[PDB]
């Protein structure tokens, strides 16, 4: 029960989003 964001670098693009393991 735990989430959190991550960005990345696709394409020269930051690309963040909230995700769950």
């Amino acid at each position: 029960g735990f989430c959190w964001y991550v960005c990345a670098r696709r394409n020269g693009a930051r690309v963040c989003y909230r995700r769950c393991n």
